[PDB]
């Protein structure tokens, strides 16, 4: 809620009286994808190589963050503070439990897209 909106920097063109003809502000809903992973922020659903998984809000946020930062080595404590940022009250052992369950619900194929750097954390990366 504000009055800003209309930016005071419209050095781009100068004929909004028409411009488009229908609208192109956005293509379609917000859907995240990765290697063989699909997430719909609209239907809050997940899909992996023809393998759908019913994850909960928390577990969903975790997977989503992993994808957003896919390629960057994440840390156990960092990941916690990042997610638990919506509900404090979870030791560092709670993450391990969730991670183990996640692996079982996300790991299965011969292609390991989740590398575990024991002592540091985990990193998302496609098989090379």
């Amino acid at each position: 809620m504000g009055s800003s909106h209309h930016h005071h920097h419209h050095s781009s063109g100068l004929v909004p009286r028409g411009s488009h003809m229908k609208g192109n502000k956005e293509p379609r809903n917000v859907r995240l994808t990765f290697a063989d992973i699909e997430l719909d922020e609209e239907t809050h659903e997940v899909w992996k190589a023809g393998q759908p998984v019913s994850l909960s809000p928390t577990e969903f946020t975790l997977l989503r963050y992993f994808v957003i930062n896919a390629g960057t080595v994440l840390s156990k404590p960092k990941i916690l503070d990042h997610v638990w940022r919506y509900d404090f009250g979870g030791d560092v052992n709670v993450v391990e439990s969730y991670v183990s369950y996640l692996r079982r619900k996300i790991d299965t194929g011969e292609k390991r897209l989740l590398h575990t750097l024991r002592g540091v954390g985990y990193v998302l990366r496609e098989p090379r």
